């Protein structure tokens, strides 16, 4: 999958942008309800899960009747299309997650879930980010061509989600960790922020949330999370560690499983991590058992 | 492989603890036998191998020859001889790593070289750590059992290596990191010191040599070296991170594998993951490239 970063003045770039999208997103669902079709029939049987199948069908038939754009007029429209589907498909993720929860407990083989689930999301996730890029490409934003910005902070984005994360955490506990930020904070390079968007705030508001749990005697005073940057020519490295008591010996062959949580659906690790694998990098964890964890996040850096 | 907790007065213990010695050690020196028998011919051809396989067969000989031990002046003068057999075997390690640095490359299973290495050296490990609680159980240190520290606590040991490697390190650059260290600093229970004192000063001496490389312009003031215990019912975990600049993407397949070292044959990783997997353990490597590196050392707790 490519992400033009091609800019041209009488607009063909747009044209040339919205035909490879057209050629692109009808295959690409048309995978997604192979998907559908294939998992287990008490599955696919769960009514959530054939609203779900069945949303995959209508934006296939939808964008299989749209005619091939011939101009910008065309283009105008089919943007329409696509803001409409993106938004049809917005809550996805919870509607598996919901339509899964129970239903994949009637299955064997518990490989298979994790298999669709992992398949599925990342295909979206893709699906998403071509989509996303094309709409962009019409908009002057400084730094960014499409989805793609062009001298990114690793240093900004991480503090926009800890602001974020920081204020959930307040609200339910009456305070939140402070969070320190070393190692090469003054980083600048192309990125798609996109998946950081996600992964970020998932990984901040479990450590955040450890930390609160384990300190529930000193809830006015708990120790910081700290996150250290690593930038170099190959990868970006996001290590985000906490003093929230780790992850039990017996929890933690399960955490990388969807559902499993020990409290919101339990699909913040297991999506992270085929996100970042998806991209080509990593989600690792390390824990400390009666001390805290350490989670890295690695994600390649731009291929040009 | 079992280490004699029990203790007694008519001195009936050491009597049994030598006959069950007597008993194992022949079988496990058989295996490294058999081991150096399966090596491929051209390397077992080299004279530094085929001397450390003499040793072996003379250590075989020797123990085999030895009369049933039936009272304490038999358990005595046995005594005698795996304090012969422990010196003669004390540079078997620098033995084999010289030995195996060239012909090894006369070989397509590179896995074969590893698997022996690993075998070897970590059934030697379980044979002197053996040997060595034999002859331990005839002094009367205080909190200890044989080899068996009762009350070990991870701050002292650690911070005994810390001095040794900051010592080495100063030698050869002006100046050494200092070290801190956190976490379960009072911790203190049971535990068999020997793998710790292999392990401690072969990471110490890596954080500090990379941290040394790195700071090249300021020797006088470099990072310190962060430790972190972690005390928990099922294992000890021991995290060192150091910020001299990561292992590389490059190097980060190979560091693992014996004799591979960017200079102290290096053997220091390979062995100390060996040991550490040997007793139900780990040693796990992050590397931040551009930063630093974590090293998480884990090992399990006494089997009582
Ligand atoms: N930093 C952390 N410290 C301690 N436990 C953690 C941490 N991160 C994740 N976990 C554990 O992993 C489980 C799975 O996390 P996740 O997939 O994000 O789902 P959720 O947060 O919805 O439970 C959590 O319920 C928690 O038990
Ligand atoms: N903490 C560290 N930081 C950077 N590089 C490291 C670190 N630890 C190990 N390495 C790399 O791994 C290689 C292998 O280490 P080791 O097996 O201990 O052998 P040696 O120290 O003899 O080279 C080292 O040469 C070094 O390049
Ligand atoms: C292009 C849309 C159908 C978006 C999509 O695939 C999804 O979010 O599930
Ligand atoms: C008992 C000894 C022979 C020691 C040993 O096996 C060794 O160190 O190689
Ligand atoms: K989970
Ligand atoms: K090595
Ligand atoms: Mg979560
Ligand atoms: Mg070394």
């Amino acid at each position: 999958m490519m992400l033009y970063s091609g800019r041209s003045q009488d607009g063909s770039h747009l044209l040339k942008s919205g035909r490879y999208l057209q050629q692109e997103l009808p295959v690409r669902i048309a995978h997604r309800i192979k998907g559908f079709r294939s998992l287990p029939f008490i599955i696919g049987c769960n009514p959530t899960i054939l609203h779900v199948h069945e949303l995959y069908i209508r934006a296939f038939q939808k964008l299989t009747d749209f005619p091939p754009i011939k101009d910008q007029a065309d283009e105008a429209q089919y943007c329409q299309l696509v803001r409409q589907l993106l938004d049809d498909h917005k809550d996805v993720v919870t509607l598996l997650a919901e339509g899964l929860r129970e239903s994949r407990k009637h299955i064997e083989d518990e490989k298979l879930v994790r298999y669709f689930l992992d398949k599925t999301l990342t295909s979206r996730l893709g699906i998403r980010m071509l989509a996303t890029h094309h709409l962009a490409l019409h908009e002057d934003k400084p730094d960014f061509v499409g989805i793609i910005c062009t001298r990114l902070s690793p240093k900004k984005i991480i503090e926009k989600w800890v602001d974020f994360a920081r204020r959930l955490c307040e609200h339910k506990y009456g305070n939140a960790p402070r969070v320190r930020i070393n190692g090469h904070v003054a980083a600048r390079f192309p990125f798609i922020p996109m998946p950081l968007d996600y992964i970020l705030p998932e990984l901040l508001k479990n450590a955040m949330r450890a930390t609160m749990e384990s300190h529930l005697d000193t809830p006015y005073n708990v120790p910081d999370v700290v996150i250290t940057i690593a930038n170099n020519d190959v990868d970006l490295i996001i290590r985000i560690s906490d003093r929230g008591g780790g992850i039990a010996h017996k929890d933690l062959d399960r955490v990388m499983d969807y559902h499993f949580t020990t409290a919101g659906f339990g699909f913040g690790l297991p999506t992270s991590r085929a996100y970042a694998e998806y991209l080509g990098g990593s989600l690792q964890l390390q824990s400390l058992q009666g001390i805290g964890t350490d989670v890295y996040l690695r994600l390649r850096h731009i291929d040009g």
